């Protein structure tokens, strides 16, 4: 205690973060796994665009990370949203580590309204369900007010969008994307605070809604990796005012091609921006203190080799 591991992609864009205090560890987020559906399974037909790329996938880095940490336990795995670069890893680890609980919003295929964007997403899910059901393993979807304050080790975390928001009869509601159901997570230790959003846009308006509430940060991991299109909003990174942001991401700030003008607008701002895309480390590693973040990736060995 206090670190963060972002694990560093190879190629693209995937969200797995362990985040270690005191002795306990836990993740938000688990990234990209080798295993998709082939639409053997009508129930989970193939689709275009599912990833099937080796080259995306987290599990080595993820299972090799956790190993070299002497994990014997994750206190909690929290899924942001369904998409497969995210989520992929859960049953996985259900069926490897002790875990004592998930929190995963609820999730339906009816409930996106863009056929074109349902891929791999409820085979996931549904992973995670059936898995933890085998396992024993409690999964808060009805997350209380709640249930979105407590504490992992000396770390103190709040959660934000973490309502099933329903219509009548409720039924989920529509949204276009599941990104913008992402389960928003700020977490505080040593006076620090860090912000982990997953794929969070503004679609439906949860910057504009969250980023006031949110306030100030010093750690902004980058909302869907590189977006600048939908994502990461200037008024949402002025609400966080972060000094850091962190890209789960190969890519710099896209729209159209490098968004050259905003990657200019941080640096006039003074934000420092770093990407955790590595063939040497598992992963990007800051430790936590009072005095600032140190960025002690190199301190763990590097991947074989
Ligand atoms: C689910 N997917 C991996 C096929 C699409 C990409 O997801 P996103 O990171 O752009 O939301
Ligand atoms: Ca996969
Ligand atoms: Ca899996
Ligand atoms: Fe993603
Ligand atoms: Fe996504």
């Amino acid at each position: 205690g206090n670190k963060i591991h972002f694990i560093n992609v190879q190629e693209g864009g995937s969200d797995a973060i362990i985040l270690e205090s005191n002795g306990h560890f836990a993740m938000v987020d688990t990234g990209e796994d080798y295993d998709f559906p082939d639409g053997s399974d009508s129930r989970y037909p193939w689709r275009e665009g599912i990833e099937t790329s080796y080259k995306h996938v987290l599990t080595d880095r993820v299972f090799r990370r956790l190993k070299e940490l002497s994990v014997q336990k994750l206190d909690f795995i929290l899924v942001t949203h369904t998409h497969s670069d995210h989520i992929g890893n859960v049953d996985e680890l259900l069926s490897t580590y002790p875990v004592d609980r998930v929190y995963l919003k609820k999730y339906s295929d009816s409930r996106i309204t863009n056929s074109e964007r349902l891929w791999d997403n409820l085979y996931g899910y549904d992973k995670v369900l059936q898995t933890a059901t085998e396992t024993g393993v409690s999964v808060i979807q009805n997350i209380t007010q709640g249930d979105a304050h407590f504490q992992f080790g000396d770390m103190d975390i709040q959660l934000y969008n973490y309502e099933n928001e329903t219509d009548s009869s409720g039924e989920l509601k529509k949204i276009w994307d599941d990104n913008s159901n992402s389960l928003i997570s700020v977490v505080k230790v040593n006076g620090k605070k860090i912000y982990l959003g997953g794929d969070l846009d503004n679609v439906h308006g949860a910057e504009d809604k969250y980023g006031p509430l949110i306030g100030k940060v010093d750690l902004m991991k980058f909302n869907h990796h590189h977006d600048t299109n939908k994502s990461n909003t200037k008024d949402f990174i002025k609400n966080l005012s972060p000094s850091l942001i962190v890209q789960t991401s190969d890519s710099l700030p896209w729209k159209n091609g490098v968004d050259s003008e905003y990657v200019n607008w941080l640096k006039e701002r003074g934000i420092e921006r770093i990407n955790a895309a590595s063939k040497d480390y598992d992963a990007t590693v800051f430790d936590i203190r009072k005095d600032g973040f140190v960025n002690i990736s190199t301190s763990y060995k590097p991947i074989p080799s």
